[PDB]
């Protein structure tokens, strides 16, 4: 019983923060094996910024002046080069906390959990999903950079996220753990923008369900609807359009509901164009689009992680 | 930027969860030192929960009768003693994992994190509010019994909550570290509910402040009002009393933000007398109280944990 906004555990993480610093800039790094992951921006100070050549600069530089610090014990660093937006340091030492991971980039509309950190300290856990104009809406302050994004499936973890700048709605952008940014963002000081989003439509239905499961059904209803007929009332709510495959991957919820995935639209849509009329659904006031179906699924069977 | 509902690095707790089964009965417990501490009703069988006299059921139990394993491990027990509603299996090994650590018990209206479990596996983490009712709105499934609630300062752990049952409304009702039940609830199977509650006043005006301090202004206003008048209006919709010791630890939020408490709460009166027009206040629609004024800070100032 009960339906929460739950992250992933994170201590396989935890044990993988470090604090890099070089001349007066800090922020986080990524400890795998022997790597140290990190943005790129480190090697930039006070002047180097409105348009840094980073390969450039990153020539001038010596291996001593990367100070890392995995809690009150000192890396030495013995290598480093540059991928994309993140530089690899090479240090010494491989991190006996290595869980099993994996580098992946996720799609708009799938979840994951972030952890904050502060000079390689982890501050707090929440979860998160890529927006369909690849922003995240997370919280960070002044120091973050750093900070990774991941999913948990049994013991494996696969990192999708590094945390790189805030835009100026107060969004946040980032790259995958291969240096490549999510959607048309670079990490120097441009006038660049979020851009439109959308609402995430399957996700909204996969939480229709879930309430279903949990007792709600006053928003249920007799119709049902095709899915042009959705679609059409759907772009007009700015949601993104709904496909056979997202009417698959809904099956399971459905089968264990009894509610055809064409009559939950059909829900939907009147929940679009009538309001709420003062009720809540999952403690919530507003169409919530971030759990996917398949969190849904995790959260309702309690699948564990090891 | 930003403000997200945040949970604490969890890693500190999860090297401290184990599987404890008894008879056909299988919960979590949580290991400190030599001790696991875990809900007392895993020595109840399909016949012992109506009425159980557990001293009674305990004294004809063998140690040999308890299979605590941790990961693939298994610990052998050596002794078992009951205090209140929880069990204490003395262990003949002592946690390498042990954080520093107070068992603390909480007051309605202050918040936490729970690290959700499954046969000793950990699941997920989300942060929760202990309701005035003494209940809390969490996410359990069958077999979470003995997962546990806790906060994180500097490098203490503070455990504060064991979960133990589900009220009929899908509500959630645990016990303290000693035993000893949170709100009048027994871990017995009788008609027993909720009981109503309130909306957490001092909880509600911290969140108007973060997000004035995150770029909202939209529901302030020209007004004030006395501490007597407010009440007045708060208590018409619910909401619990708000006190001068309220009123000193909102201090330092009014000082951030150049808004005087007694002003906020005249946006409060407000917003409770009309609603919100189709409007929202840090993503939501509806008033949120589960973040203390600390939780405020401790996220807007960055501060983290070792
Ligand atoms: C997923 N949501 C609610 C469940 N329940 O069984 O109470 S499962
Ligand atoms: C998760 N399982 C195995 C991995 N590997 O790199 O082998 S990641
Ligand atoms: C990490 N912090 C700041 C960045 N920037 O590109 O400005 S990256
Ligand atoms: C706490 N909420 C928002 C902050 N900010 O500085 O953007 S601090
Ligand atoms: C947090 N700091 C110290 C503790 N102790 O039991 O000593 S708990
Ligand atoms: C832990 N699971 C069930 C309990 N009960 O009192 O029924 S305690």
């Amino acid at each position: 019983s009960g339906f929460r906004k739950m992250a992933f555990p994170s201590g396989k993480v935890e044990g993988c923060m470090v604090q890099v610093t070089c001349g007066t800039t800090t922020l986080n790094g990524l400890w795998l094996d022997d790597v140290v992951y990190c943005p790129r921006h480190v090697i930039c100070t006070s002047e180097d910024m409105l348009n840094p050549n980073y390969e450039d600069l990153l020539i001038r530089k010596s291996n001593h002046n990367f100070l890392v610090q995995a809690g009150n014990v000192q890396l030495r660093v013995i290598g480093h080069s540059m991928q994309n937006c993140v530089l690899k340091l090479k240090v010494d030492t491989a991190n006996p906390k290595t869980p099993k991971y994996k580098f992946v980039r996720i799609q708009p509309g799938q979840t994951f959990s972030v952890l904050a950190c502060y000079n390689g300290s982890p501050s707090g856990v929440y979860q998160c999903a890529m927006r369909p104009n690849f922003t995240i809406k997370g919280s960070f302050l002044n120091g973050s950079c750093g900070s990774v994004g991941f999913n948990i499936d049994y013991d494996c973890v696969s990192f999708c996220y590094m945390h790189h700048m805030e835009l100026p709605t107060g969004v946040h952008a980032g790259t995958d753990l291969e240096g490549n940014f999510y959607g048309p963002f670079v990490d120097r000081q441009t006038a660049q923008a979020a851009g439109t989003d959308t609402t995430i439509t399957v996700n909204v239905l996969a939480w229709l369900y879930a309430a279903v499961i949990n007792g709600d059904r006053w928003f249920l209803n007799r119709f049902t609807t095709t899915l042009n007929d959705f679609n059409l009332v759907a772009m007009k709510y700015n949601y993104e359009p709904l496909t056979q495959d997202h009417v698959d991957i809904l099956g399971p919820l459905s089968a264990q509901t009894g509610i055809a995935v064409l009559d939950m639209c059909a829900s939907l849509k009147e929940l679009l164009q009538n309001g709420m009329n003062g009720r809540t659904i999952l403690g919530s006031a507003l169409l919530e689009d971030e759990f996917t179906p398949f969190d849904v699924v995790r959260q309702c069977s309690g699948v564990t992680f090891q």
